[PDB]
């Protein structure tokens, strides 16, 4: 049961949850990876990692992925949560130089991950290990696209560092643009492709129905995170959240902002249902009788199916994960799973 202020009946009724069969092995393998890569202290891994549910989030999303593809994705995803925590702590503690150096190393490791597998910063070496594995599944054209997208993500994190150090809350529209980058919309969208075993040609993945379905899946996920992570973000002096932009720039009360975010999330669902029909019609059109057409049709169908799965995976993750349970913490501003 989800509390009424966060409950989305359409998700519960029309987006049934799915779980990849590799999940039990994935859970342990990513936990071990966090420990062995020294991304979290051993005691925090043992106490918190499984309860954070990072592998459950990916195993409810990339259905049909080969096990080793899912493992690379789950390691990258867990890494990205640890990176969000590092970024937050660098801001809180005023470590502008350490953040700037990490930012530069991530840009370089993204282009040459093999070179960084044994870097002295374990966060950099862990990133490089997951990215090198992701780069082994599809042609180098996909790797170049992943890199282009992630360079843009790193710079969005840098912009968040500057906003928080200056005490600036972005306006609503500025925030919505930024959030497509800090949530890594295009990375999750890129990762659909190794999960279904096919790099999609530009003409296919830029078809308006594919693009719009991909966008709406991510807008839902990011704004639902904003809705559910608002309490811990207020407690932590985080400024990046649609609800915070609405309160700051449109004078909404907390209750009014929650209602507005919820309505925007709900609309993403029914806009997605409409565009999903068009995206699946496009998948049917790709099945032109040829072998390549069958492959592309099947890949698009699998990808759109996972765009749909993201809704339910993200929904349930926010109720299951210890990451958001601010009411349980000794210090609401310092989650117990971060290294402070
Ligand atoms: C902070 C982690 N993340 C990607 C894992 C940003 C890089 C946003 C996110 C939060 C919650 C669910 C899904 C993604
Ligand atoms: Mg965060
Ligand atoms: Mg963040
Ligand atoms: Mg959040």
């Amino acid at each position: 049961a989800v509390p009424p202020s966060l409950r989305l009946p359409v998700i519960e009724a029309a987006f049934p949850r799915q779980l990849h069969p590799y999940w039990p092995k994935l859970q342990e393998t990513t936990r071990t990876w966090l420990l062995e890569k020294r991304l979290m202290p051993a005691d925090k891994v043992e106490e918190y990692a499984d309860g954070l549910c990072y592998t459950d989030l990916m195993a409810g999303y990339y259905l049909g992925a080969p096990d080793e593809v899912l493992q690379a994705i789950a390691d990258y995803s867990a890494w990205s949560f640890v990176w969000d925590d590092r970024h937050d702590r660098d801001i809180v503690h005023g470590r502008a130089g350490a953040w700037r150096r990490l930012r530069g190393l991530l840009h370089t490791a993204l282009d040459s991950p093999g070179d960084h597998l044994h870097h002295e910063d374990t966060l950099v070496a862990g990133f490089a290990d997951s990215v090198r594995r992701l780069y082994a599944f599809l042609p180098a054209t996909w790797n170049a696209r992943f890199a282009r997208h992630f360079h843009t993500v790193i710079e969005a994190y840098d912009r968040e560092f500057h906003n928080r150090t200056r005490g600036i809350v972005p306006g609503v529209e500025e925030y919505l643009e930024l959030r497509r980058l800090t949530f890594a919309h295009w990375i999750w969208t890129d990762l659909l492709e190794p999960s279904s075993g096919c790099e999609l040609p530009d003409a296919v993945r830029k078809h308006p129905a594919y693009r719009r379905a991909a966008l709406l899946s991510q807008e839902f996920a990011a704004w639902y995170n904003d809705l559910c992570s608002l309490p811990k973000e207020i407690a932590g002096d985080e400024v990046h959240n649609l609800g915070i932009s609405l309160i700051t720039h449109h004078s909404l009360t907390l209750e009014e902002a929650i209602g507005e975010v919820r309505r925007r999330v709900e609309e993403c669902i029914t806009e997605f249902l409409a565009v999903e029909r068009d995206a699946l019609r496009f998948a049917d059109e790709l099945a032109d009788g040829t072998v390549r057409g069958k492959e592309l049709s099947g890949a698009v169908r699998a990808n759109v199916g996972n765009m749909r799965n993201w809704f339910s995976s993200v929904y349930w993750f926010h109720h299951e994960s210890g990451r958001y349970m601010v009411d349980s913490w000794d210090d609401r501003s310092t989650p117990p799973y971060v290294n402070n």
